[PDB]
């Protein structure tokens, strides 16, 4: 079968497990434990990557995305053509940009020394994090809502490794509709089988 | 008009320039100057693309496209010729992965950029420094082992980020040596480097 290099605590690999569970290709896909080396090192070590039968590997998490959504025959997750392509995939991207802002702010406080700890840096961090949110509360409650697909997804994997990895920023108060929606969709199956150890 | 938040330094931007001039299609999309770092936000920028990176597509009717692959894509299918990226078949997904190992690369050095041109000195991280610079090299490796043939073959997806990815090497870490290990990858990098669409992208 395919392989799927894996970690159970990556929102980059959470997208591709909720991709998989909301299309019925679970039962598709061998997960194969991963280990990561966030300060220093599949001879690339991606997480998530894919092998295929013939040995070469998809990444990234895009990339494997894009790949999966063509090998099930339901309704396509990301849209082929038109204008709703480049919009879901924008506000995948957008999730995106939120998981990477996360990871940085968590890289630096959990594995880099105190005294190197730069706060201006942090803070635009954190910044990217909040203006962020504000747009999809602002602009993308109802396309959140109209389908659970890739940006649906994203967005949602996102919000879970902020909870996950930066609970002391209280990110419901300031977007209760992106907080109820996200409330409702974390009750799905593919998101509950999901969530982050410990 | 097509509006493309731009500077001459990013690679990423470098991307779609590159792309643009290859299909023909630069005429189409007004420049807007961006200077920005994490620490240093471009708020114009931000009112289009909240996460405060470049490159951004405004369209015609005001929606913003991001970042970097997704405005790729939608170029892609804005001219006539063959697509740069494939949209059917394994091609696609080799294609894109090899365009990914390229945005690896790129991101790393970007990373490693703003630790040693912003983060103060005393505060630099020489084990993660490490770390990026053994990442960075073993995706070369992987390019010079695996994939040469491939970007030979057709200046694409994966060539024209593989290529900006070295670009972006010389540009802001000359010091880190990549050609000596890479021989066949530095052959290629040299010819595709006389591209009219390379020598009109180049960064200052
Ligand atoms: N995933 C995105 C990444 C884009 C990206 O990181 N762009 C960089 C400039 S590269 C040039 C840095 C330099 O001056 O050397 C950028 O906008 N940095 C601003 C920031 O991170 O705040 C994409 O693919 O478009």
């Amino acid at each position: 079968s395919l392989t799927l290099f894996h970690n159970p605590a990556s929102p980059y690999v959470r997208k591709v497990m909720v991709l998989l569970h909301e299309t019925g290709q679970l039962n598709r896909v061998a997960l194969q434990a991963s280990q990561l080396s966030p300060v220093a090192p599949n001879p690339l070590g991606k997480i998530p990557a894919l092998r295929l039968d013939n040995g070469q590997v998809l990444y990234d998490s895009r990339v494997i995305l894009d790949y999966l959504d063509q090998q099930h025959v339901g309704n396509p997750l990301i849209p082929r053509d038109g204008s709703a392509r480049w919009r879901r995939l924008t506000l995948a991207a957008l999730a995106d940009g939120i998981m990477d802002a996360s990871v940085l702010v968590r890289y630096e406080l959990a594995l880099r020394a105190p005294e190197k700890h730069w706060e201006q840096w942090l803070d635009g961090q954190r910044d990217k994090i909040r203006r962020a949110l504000a747009v999809l509360e602002a602009e993308a409650i109802a396309e959140l809502a109209s389908h659970f697909d890739i940006a649906a997804i994203s967005v949602a994997c996102a919000l879970g490794y902020l909870d996950f990895r930066h609970p002391d920023l209280e990110w419901r108060q300031d977007h209760p509709q992106l907080a109820a929606w996200y409330f409702e969709i974390s009750q799905r199956p593919s998101m509950l089988a999901t969530r982050p150890p410990v």
